[PDB]
């Protein structure tokens, strides 16, 4: 890890415990990420001291690229967990069958941190704000809409963010719930050779746009555009350094 009123506009100002509230990129070369994100979500950047580049939309804080750490590494997609007291929830991990990767540190005054496994190997950070909340906008087309754990064992990795964050969810697939909220979602990778990992979903207006826009940026189509059915339409991008994510239409 590289840290080695019911129409109202989704703003968001705060983050209940269990519910993903970040994701950032960490990359082989930040200048070139800037510019393909960009060219899909329309993100501009606030540099901060290497360098941390926050993406902004619309005056919001949506996400951020970050550089390698020393080592090696594919690019990827980090999500994080909001949580109370980090330094709490990191005690129950490894009774919990998880693995604690990075014990728990202060990122500046932008809060604190750790970063996790579950007990079926998806990496995900736990994060207790300070300056820093998470993203400030959300949902909206060039954001983020959705987290999904992909694991091959869901009841197992379930019954650990239930004992550790107090994550609990309901199936339909699962929907993942902090409180009465839903807050993501879980099920069993699509093809053999995908570790188990939380994935990253952004808004978008045209998946079939969107998928076309990236491969003429330098990135790949790693699925089609497809149809989920009575959720909308989406498609499995990489960015032109191997980062996977995926853009979602949502009807
Ligand atoms: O519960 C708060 C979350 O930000 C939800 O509004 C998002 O839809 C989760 O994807
Ligand atoms: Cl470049
Ligand atoms: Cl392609």
């Amino acid at each position: 890890h590289h840290h080695s009123g019911s129409h109202m506009m989704p703003k968001r100002s705060e983050y209940r415990q269990g519910t993903p509230n970040w994701v950032d990129l960490q990359t082989t070369d930040q200048s070139a990420a800037k510019k393909f994100y960009t060219s899909l979500f329309g993100w501009g950047y606030d540099d901060n001291p290497g360098v941390y580049s926050m993406a902004t939309l619309n005056g919001e804080a949506v996400a951020a690229i970050a550089p390698m750490p020393p080592g090696a590494m594919p690019p990827i997609w980090n999500t994080y967990i909001a949580v109370d007291d980090v330094d709490a929830v990191v005690d129950k991990v490894v009774p919990g069958g998880g693995q604690v990767m990075m014990p728990a540190f202060d990122i500046g005054d932008a809060g604190r941190m750790s970063f996790i496994t579950d007990p079926t190997g998806a990496a995900v950070g736990l994060w207790q704000a300070n300056r820093h909340i998470g993203a400030t906008l959300v949902n909206e087309t060039g954001t983020l809409i959705w987290n999904e754990l992909l694991t091959d064992k869901p009841d197992l990795a379930l019954a650990f963010y239930e004992a550790v964050v107090g994550l609990t969810h309901s199936s339909m697939y699962r929907v993942l719930k902090a409180g009465d909220a839903e807050v993501g979602g879980c099920m069993e990778p699509p093809m053999p050779g995908v570790p188990n990992h939380w994935h990253v979903y952004f808004a978008v207006d045209d998946a079939d746009a969107t998928a076309a826009k990236a491969a003429a940026a330098g990135g790949q189509v790693i699925a089609e555009p497809a149809d989920i059915p009575s959720v909308g339409r989406f498609a499995v991008l990489s960015d032109p350094q191997g980062a996977i994510f995926s853009v979602l239409k949502a009807a």
